[PDB]
């Protein structure tokens, strides 16, 4: 009773009681007891969370004790949710702390979080498998719950480039890239924030799909503990700041408009012409093309352009520009109807063609 | 076996490269404090290579340094800190050799504990908060040319991305560390030594005020962490030929130079023994690199604050040479009063200043 107040008294000191009362009374899900989930579990567990869900199938393999917190030689071939709540029993007696040795899928998610009746606060997504995340976060939205994912923590090696923001503004973290645009894809946008780091290394031997590759053994560490911090800051109402979001609203709007306009122009259909809404003008110009005109390279008053003439529209078939860029093409390529090779050099229908497969392995 | 090692640290080894674990096997790491931020650091460099450390930690583990430290649990409190670890990492890696020391560290015994063996310390790790002994400790740590990092405070920190390493040069901010740099600068070393520490501004909810009487509060159970990891990270990255930010240094010494000119001067016009490196603190630490009368930080210069007092750190003040020539005439010269010449504003935030550096003495 008197005894758990003395263990976390510092806590109690910097949060205040207000606070630290409103901690006790969550519950957290926690989906992957892998390297970075590892230390999410525990520091909730140490600064002192009565009740947490840890849900991974896999064992420990000889590897992770290069980096898990609470491992050991003796904990090799154990599930890695077996070990935790077997290396937390020993830090918190009272806490309550739901082990299971199960995958999670959109399916089984409905009958295993709600389990005991009893609603979560917070799902924390330390997940792998690109194709499992986006499911986790699209039911984590839907559901309205105040919730945190980790991106990947490979190539990252400095742990001042570390942060937490709206999953929207994570541009420059080609980790992150392969998930938010499979997310944008289902219509979210900005619902998310999570931890990554813009630190880019190109020059390594390493070795378009981009993949996880390796990581430093310490970083993992960095990750569980600045989402736990960030957990514990949310949770307690202590000041933090709010994250910023990458919704350019009127800039999707007014491209649209010069694609909406192109659409009575050509006087084509009004069932493929309401296809692309500003939802998807911004997927198109934000994920795909980056605010950038694949011919030139200039940001300033682009538009959209069918991109053939004889193909139906679609994202494999449009693209952004120049207004003078887009101008040329309706008139030359597609109104005139004369052959694309021409018109553009062999450099640039390369980037384009490649840039439309990119596009078709997320689909 | 060798197989162990490889099979288990796999992962760094195939990101550093093979020719960089050599370097991380080869550094015998002195720890000094293992309480929260020491602990985490300790496990990680084990964890992560390095198969030869010694930490030195007198207090046991206490009930309440459990929501902080990396591994300890409540079977081992009322255990010796250094131990405590020794037990978790000796059954993670028995490859590794943890020479915990009980002792506490001193300035005199440093040499006898850490060479003890015979094998040169590559790098030291301060975890201190007895500010007379952490000084104590990266004064040795400069003298006897070895790489050192020093953990700064986790008080009143919130955020895990402000978290920087630098410098003590560059700790101008953060306002944990001036306690530490100030003793440090005037011992006669503000450049070399490698701190973690956060820049977050003192959080409003729990201008001429300050009076350095403001010492450590409470922590955040996560945060000490964040501190360990990254100085892991940084001594990893550092030790295998590993790339890096580089972290430079904001050390003026053609300004002190510039500014010791107009100061000198001054005695000359007049009728010398005030160091370069005396000024510069004077410059960075005291007024820092600001006029108190002013606040403009261009043609700047040194000046004899009252004719009655001996010229001491408590009676030179750092303004315009605008400002210099004016208070030279007025009341080095004609002999004025003080209260008739300057605003009672400046004349407080001046007295405060000296209130301040007569603390650091
Ligand atoms: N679909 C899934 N649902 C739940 N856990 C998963 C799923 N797929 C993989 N995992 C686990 O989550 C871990 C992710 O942790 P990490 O690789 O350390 O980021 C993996 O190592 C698996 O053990
Ligand atoms: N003079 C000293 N020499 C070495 N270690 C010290 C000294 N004074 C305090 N410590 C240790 O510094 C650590 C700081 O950790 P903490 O008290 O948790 O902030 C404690 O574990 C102390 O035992
Ligand atoms: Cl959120
Ligand atoms: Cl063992
Ligand atoms: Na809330
Ligand atoms: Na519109
Ligand atoms: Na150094
Ligand atoms: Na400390
Ligand atoms: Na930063
Ligand atoms: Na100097």
């Amino acid at each position: 009773d008197h005894l758990f107040r003395e263990q976390l008294a510092r806590n109690y000191a910097f949060l205040g009681e207000e606070g630290m009362r409103k901690i006790k009374e969550q519950y957290i899900v926690i989906v992957g007891a892998g390297e970075v989930g590892s230390w999410v579990c525990t520091m909730l567990i140490r600064s002192g969370c009565q009740k947490i869900m840890i849900i991974d199938p896999e064992n420990i393999s000889i590897d992770s004790l290069n980096t898990h917190c609470c491992a050991v030689l003796s904990d090799i071939g154990k599930p890695k949710v077996q070990c935790l709540k077997e290396h937390l029993s020993k830090i918190a007696p009272w806490s309550e702390i739901k082990a299971r040795a199960k995958a999670w899928t959109k399916e089984n998610s409905h009958d295993l979080i709600f389990a005991d009746g009893e609603s979560p606060t917070f799902i924390v997504d330390c997940l792998d498998n690109l194709e499992s995340k986006v499911d986790l976060l699209e039911y984590a939205h839907h559901n309205k719950i105040d919730v945190i994912s980790s991106m990947g923590v490979a190539t990252k090696s400095d742990p001042t480039r570390v942060s937490i923001n709206d999953i929207s503004m994570t541009e420059f973290d080609p980790i992150s890239r392969c998930v938010r645009r499979k997310l944008r894809k289902r219509g979210i946008a900005t619902g998310i924030s999570v931890v990554f780091s813009n630190e880019m290394l190109d020059p390594r031997r390493d070795d378009e799909a981009l993949r996880h590759l390796p990581e430093l053994g310490t970083m993992p560490g960095i990750f569980g503990l600045s989402i736990a911090t960030w957990i514990l800051t949310k949770v307690s109402g202590y000041p933090m700041k709010e994250n910023e979001v990458k919704n350019r609203l009127k800039f999707y709007d007014s491209i649209l408009e010069t694609f909406q306009k192109q659409m009575a122009r050509l006087n084509e259909n009004k069932e493929r012409s309401s296809l692309l809404g500003l939802e998807e003008v911004g997927y198109i110009v934000e994920e795909m093309f980056r605010g950038k005109s694949p011919i030139s390279g200039y940001s300033t008053k682009l538009a959209l352009t069918k991109w053939e003439a004889n193909k139906e529209i679609s994202l494999t078939n449009v693209v952004l520009m120049t207004k003078e860029e887009q101008e040329i093409h309706e008139k030359r390529i597609l109104l005139d109807g004369e052959k694309l090779t021409a018109v553009y050099s062999e450099e640039v229908l390369d980037f384009i063609e490649r840039l439309f497969k990119e596009e078709e392995y997320y689909s």
